[PDB]
């Protein structure tokens, strides 16, 4: 029969030079980690305005006005370091050591933006 944004004094800016600075995750869910203007909303998407440039690896994505797909996603427990140039303008991602590539085959994640009056660390 929800997100929260964390972020540095927007006095840290920084005008020229190159910085690097390491993110660490122990987990792999929804994160964006980036480098902001000292005018970033606290409550909007980080980086889908003018006012921050970031990535996020639930997508494999870079964040700008609008979203790209840029690297590699990644697992539980690992770190990325980014770099930025502002002698060229020039936005790095390394995933553990590994440089990021885009989808035209250049290690580059943006260019060609203002420096307008400096860029802060920032996470979401």
């Amino acid at each position: 029969y929800r997100f929260r944004i964390f972020r540095a004094e927007k006095t840290y800016a920084v005008k020229a030079g190159r910085w690097y600075f390491e993110f660490e995750a122990v987990t792999a869910g929804d994160m964006r980690v980036g480098w902001s203007r000292p005018g970033c909303q606290p409550d909007l998407e980080l980086g889908s305005d003018d006012r921050a440039f970031a990535f996020d690896g639930f997508k494999a994505q870079r964040w700008h006005q609008g979203n790209e797909h840029y690297g590699r996603s990644w697992q539980a427990g690992d770190v990325v370091g980014c770099m930025v140039d502002m002698n060229e303008h020039t936005m790095m991602f390394t995933l553990n050591g590994e440089i990021l590539l885009d989808d035209s085959g250049s290690e580059l994640a943006f260019k060609d933006f203002d420096v307008g009056d400096g860029f802060i660390p920032v996470c979401s």
